[PDB]
């Protein structure tokens, strides 16, 4: 559908799509209005990126300079983690309740099979 | 926002979308109804603040190959904004969708080399 809201690797992207069911039949990107059932919906562009490792953390953002790397530092600000994993048809959902409003960060890490990570950031926020 | 944007290369637009008569939300390339809406534009490269930027929103054809006649691309046109400096970074433009469907934003941007550059932002009304 569309092609604005993405989580970037270079050239390419992940396209997102929000859905609040409870609350609207609406689609948000990142300013997501209410608290609640929220639906995370994850396209990723490049058909190569089916074969590679892809993790998602969503944390509570700490609004410091650098985002932690450690971690049990990254545990203590954790809202959902899925442990890295290949997504062969290219597309995947989350579903989490936010029950608080706030700014967050998606952490999706993708492991390069030179074995080498790279993490893209996509902030938002509830409320 | 940070997430929502049209691309040039490595360079970005962030587009947010509202509709003041209807919510006080946000959106990006899902309009949720017909009528009344704002989309706001921030060119996030300063040097991109100098170059002449276009904007025109068509009905999307559904083809492979876009239109690029002047006749063919103004059957299609929902708003056209000629090309302009945008020196601020930002603008706002203004606009009634009347009718549900898929739609697309060409932005063109004059590089100071004279060259233009299309990039496509794709939505949807209803
Ligand atoms: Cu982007």
């Amino acid at each position: 559908m569309g092609n604005m809201c993405m989580v970037m690797f270079g050239y390419d992207m992940i396209h997102i799509t929000v859905f609040q069911p409870d609350k609207s039949r609406s689609e948000y990107c990142d300013e997501i209005p209410a608290t609640g059932r929220t639906i995370m919906a994850f396209d990723i562009e490049n058909p190569a990126f089916r074969d590679l490792p892809l993790e998602l953390r969503i944390i509570r953002d700490p609004l410091t300079p650098v985002l932690p790397t450690g971690e049990k530092e990254l545990d203590a600000l954790t809202e959902l983690h899925l442990p890295a994993k290949k997504y062969s048809k290219g597309t995947f959902s989350v579903e989490h309740n936010f029950a608080n409003n706030g700014h967050y960060i998606g952490l999706v890490t993708l492991t390069r099979e030179s074995g080498q990570q790279e993490t893209a950031q996509f902030k938002f926020m509830v409320g």
